[PDB]
């Protein structure tokens, strides 16, 4: 199989992942330099559906120039049937790293950190807030984390949870770039306990009772990181407006000192 | 491997599920004669998830004699460490049944149906809902499905979702029998549609709006079974007072008519 885009001629190698609409394979090019396409087919989409991924597309191009940590987009083909983003390919996504890899290391955790706070700020600056955060967003290239999406268009499955969501989304039923930071702390929770805050219930119904409510209490076992304990505690705090904020976070000794 | 319960050797043939604290094992009685042998572990339960489990064995055990549609408990045996009980081995579970079949007959999607109602309606009067209802809380038992649990204790997956959640229980942050009801339909609409009525969307918070959303309408495609699609426009009703009742779907031509 093979496909074209702007022109240039691409041969797929596999595909990496299956999404309703979208599609994402690994490509080679003439040159025979790697390449992630992302297909979307558009034949059932309506005008509503349609901007968002035009909205998407357009912040991804806007974004390249301002963080190295926003997935790299090199072109793309958008007609009234399908879409064509030629993207820089990855390793894995943090998701498929993380069921993968039983322990972590703790300076590849902070690295990862680091990197996941500078691709969620500089989208936030742009007045962006995903909302949608879970490890599926981003991807392991050469050691580095990359946001692959936005939140303003769908998602995908390689080849659905509410264990990231901030209490706020649920009350509301008010969200703002302190939603985004709720959902990290859940990352990172998980990259350092091994398991997301309330994900040891079964219950649904039950699970968005405990992220709402204030008795519930998180527990942080004490760790030899003194510094990513307080993050935590800092990051999932029930209240927004106590909810400490990204630049904040930028300056903290977790992120700062080594 | 083996174990022993109430005297009894049991050798495991396999493991069908995997829980964080519960196992189910395949297992052979010395008659050779094939039984399920559920493990939880209590080595780390607290009084009230204790409490619980003990409802749930009480319940399961009074409910054998009032229906069929039931799962048989043959034995068991309850320690401070953990509980081992024996109950009838079914072929599969509908979850990972619905997963495997593309296309599934008009007569055994009724048939499921039925079952279905008969062992909520079983516990409905006995003061039980549910509120968890999925798929995988039921087991396929020699062509019949049959209630696995009860919602009183914690669930498994084999060796979580917002899908089948009423708009009840989100816009309460209230739960009654037609919560289930609600549960039950998203069971059919899946066995209809092959998909479920929120399935489609991908952001979590979107979607919980879309189900409490009275704006938002349910699709119902016409169908040659008119029956079928009443009974899903009726169970897929958003206020619980005008969504119909499990005796009014016994009632239901589609149910009684052939
Ligand atoms: C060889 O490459 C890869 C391998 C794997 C992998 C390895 N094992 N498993 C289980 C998965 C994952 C991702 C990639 N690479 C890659 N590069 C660019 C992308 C751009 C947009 N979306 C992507 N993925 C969408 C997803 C999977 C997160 C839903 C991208 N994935
Ligand atoms: C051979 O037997 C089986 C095979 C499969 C099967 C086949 N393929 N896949 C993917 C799965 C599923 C279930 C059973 N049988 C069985 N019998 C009694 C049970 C009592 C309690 N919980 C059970 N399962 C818990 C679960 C799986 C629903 C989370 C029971 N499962």
């Amino acid at each position: 199989q093979s496909m074209s885009v702007k022109g240039r001629i691409y041969s797929i190698l596999k595909q990496i992942g299956s999404g309703g609409s979208s599609k994402v394979f690994q490509v080679l090019n003439e040159k025979k330099q790697i390449y992630a396409i992302k297909y979307v087919n558009l034949e059932e989409a309506d005008n509503q559906t349609l901007d968002s991924y035009r909205n998407e597309i357009a912040y991804l191009n806007k974004l390249q120039q301002h963080s190295d940590k926003i997935i790299r987009l090199y072109d793309y083909e958008i007609t009234d049937q399908y879409i064509y983003m030629v993207m820089e390919c990855g390793n894995i996504d943090l998701n498929s790293w993380l069921k993968k890899k039983k322990s972590i290391d703790p300076w590849e955790r902070k690295s990862y950190w680091k990197n996941m706070l500078e691709a969620v700020h500089t989208i936030h600056q742009h007045g962006i807030v995903h909302s949608d955060l879970k490890p599926a967003n981003f991807l392991i290239v050469d050691g580095m984390l990359k946001l692959i999406d936005f939140g303003i268009a769908n998602q995908m499955q390689p080849d659905g949870t509410v264990n990231y969501m901030p209490p706020e989304a649920i009350k509301d039923m008010k969200i703002s770039p302190k939603s985004d930071v709720w959902s990290l702390g859940c990352i990172l929770y998980y990259m350092t306990y091994g398991k997301t805050p309330f994900q040891q219930i079964i219950n649904q119904i039950s699970k968005l009772h405990a992220i709402i409510d204030p008795n519930h209490e998180i527990e942080f076992p004490d760790i030899p990181e003194k510094d990513l304990q307080d993050v935590l505690k800092c990051c999932l705090k029930r209240d927004p407006k106590q909810r400490i904020s990204i630049p904040e976070l930028l300056a903290h000794p977790y992120v700062q000192i080594q």
